[PDB]
């Protein structure tokens, strides 16, 4: 039972926010909803499809929520000093949909879903970049 403005996903609720914030500020914003809330982690292709539907908003409405107009921050990032990327919600890596090009895998330590392919892949962006974002409040 997700509140107004949020949609169901396995294990919790998704919430898209159009306000543009740096990765860190977006992650903090998500954490402010309470324990278990973070920038959304994507654990499977099925989960990504639900996210794509929410962000593209090509045919679906509830009350007062539209779709994303650009790249969207998600919970994957590479802390300074670490060689691998990790999800901000504590889940171990299991699924990844990096845009398959060398350029999309460099240029920053934070990942954002791309609007180019209707939110089906993500790329590395400067963590200071201000982008819209999506939170997942896990049960």
């Amino acid at each position: 039972g997700c509140g107004p403005g949020w949609v169901p996903t396995p294990g919790g609720c998704l919430g898209f926010f159009s306000r543009e914030l740096s990765w860190s500020r977006a992650e903090s914003f998500c954490r402010r909803w309470g324990p278990g809330s973070h920038l959304a982690a994507v654990r499977s292709a099925a989960e990504l499809r639900l996210l794509a539907e929410l962000l593209n908003a090509s045919r679906g409405g509830d009350g007062s929520g539209e779709g994303a107009d650009g790249r969207v921050w998600i919970g994957l990032h590479r802390p300074a000093g670490s060689r691998s990327w990790r999800w901000s919600d504590g889940t171990a890596p299991r699924f990844a949909s990096w845009h398959r090009t060398a350029k999309a895998r460099r240029g920053g330590r934070c990942a954002a879903l791309r609007d180019e392919e209707a939110f089906t892949s993500w790329a590395a962006r400067p963590c200071t970049e201000r982008n819209a974002f999506v939170c997942k409040a896990a049960a």
